[PDB]
């Protein structure tokens, strides 16, 4: 294949793609060393504080703490989701018009420091809030609504745990499919039927799973509540009239700069199957939000383009098993993609209407 393996079972640990739970981030890293405490502090208190008008005080207040003592990657990641938090709460405020155009440099340093180690925007992103921002409770249960929760939220109400841990188990139940992906090209080459109808079956009934997994967010998010409040967060400063030249990096860039906010084109998972499953100004801005995306999963993507069509393979076998679950994922996948927009309808427009 194009992609790379670790064993003749296993793709490339290169890629950062867990058995378990696919994209996201396995078991994060809830505490970062005492160091980084003010950080600690600040971002675990964000619906108090934005709520009291005190967070952008206690941001101006902080002291310059150094990264070097970030040392592996899971601590990276959550001194990224930690800082990210802050910032977004910093530059909206209580999201009323108040915006802060200068992000002060004893957070923009180290975010953007830790942005360009890790190879993402200085921006919250999809991978901060929901990859790698949540624990289990109990660590010998299952990966459950019930087990987990987010590590941080913004506002009180603002529906962050439902939202992002929503999010976050579709990525889990597509990681069933995602470990599959090996056994389809495998069995490609190998010409086993019934081992690519299997391979195909299971991703079609894992995609139908997450689909399943995604419509708790009704029993979870309250559409007035992410309209008017959750989604001033995840905004960016990109094309944004609010801060019509970017966001200023203190100590770090002189002049402004633009990134994106939010964008259900940061999951992985729609690219993964569309490109698999050979179903793929709209793509300048799909491509730009793979560059969102942390830079493993980005590769990932790539090589699966390099390996040879799934589509064209099924559809010259005159075998109407092959094609019927080969045709279960596109259904699958067409089916996340219409519900993304039946949320984005939702959840969006019809409270941007009122
Ligand atoms: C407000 C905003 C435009 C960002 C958005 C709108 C609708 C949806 S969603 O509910 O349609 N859906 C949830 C996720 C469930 C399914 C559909 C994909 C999926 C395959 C995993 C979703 C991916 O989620 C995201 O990429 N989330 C995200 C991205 C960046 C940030 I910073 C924070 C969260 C999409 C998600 C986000």
């Amino acid at each position: 294949s194009g992609i790379q393996m670790e064993n003749s079972w296993t793709i490339s640990k290169e890629y950062h793609i867990d058995e378990e739970v696919g994209f996201a981030l396995p078991n994060p890293q809830e505490n970062l060393p005492d160091f980084y405490n003010d950080w600690m502090f600040i971002a675990k208190h964000l619906p108090d504080l934005i709520e009291s008008g005190q967070l952008r005080e206690r941001v101006e207040k902080l002291n310059m703490l150094s990264i070097d003592h970030l040392t592996d990657h899971k601590s990276q990641r959550l001194a990224r989701l930690v800082l990210g938090c802050i910032t977004m709460a910093y530059v909206w405020g209580k999201g009323h018009g108040d915006v802060r155009k200068v992000l002060p440099r004893n957070i923009a340093v180290p975010y953007c420091q830790l942005s360009k180690k890790l190879e993402l925007p200085p921006i919250l992103v999809y991978a901060d809030c929901v990859l790698a921002n949540w624990k289990k409770k109990d660590p010998n249960k299952p990966l459950t609504y019930e087990n987990m929760d987010v590590l941080f939220s913004f506002r009180d109400g603002d529906c962050s745990k439902g939202f992002f841990l929503v999010s976050l188990l579709v990525e889990i139940a597509a990681a069933s499919a995602i470990k599959v992906i090996p056994t389809v090209f495998k069995a490609m080459q190998m010409q086993e039927r019934d081992t690519l109808l299997k391979a195909l079956l299971e991703i079609a009934s894992c995609l139908e799973k997450a689909l399943q997994v995604f419509h708790q967010i009704h029993d979870h998010v309250n559409p007035k509540a992410f309209f008017s409040v959750l989604r001033i967060y995840l905004s960016g400063w990109k094309g944004n009239p609010q801060l019509s030249d970017g966001l200023v990096y203190e100590g770090f860039w002189e002049d402004p700069k633009e990134f994106a906010g939010g964008s259900a084109g940061q999951s992985s998972v729609f690219q993964c199957f569309d490109v698999l499953l050979g179903i793929q100004h709209a793509a300048q801005f799909l491509q730009d939000m793979r560059r969102y995306m942390p830079p493993a999963h980005r590769n990932f993507l790539c090589s699966l383009e390099s390996n040879p069509s799934v589509r064209e393979f099924v559809l010259s076998k005159g075998d109407a098993g092959l094609r019927e679950a080969y045709d279960a994922c596109v259904k699958a996948l067409v089916s996340l993609r219409s519900y993304h927009l039946q949320i984005v309808t939702k959840y969006i427009l019809i409270p941007a209407s009122q």
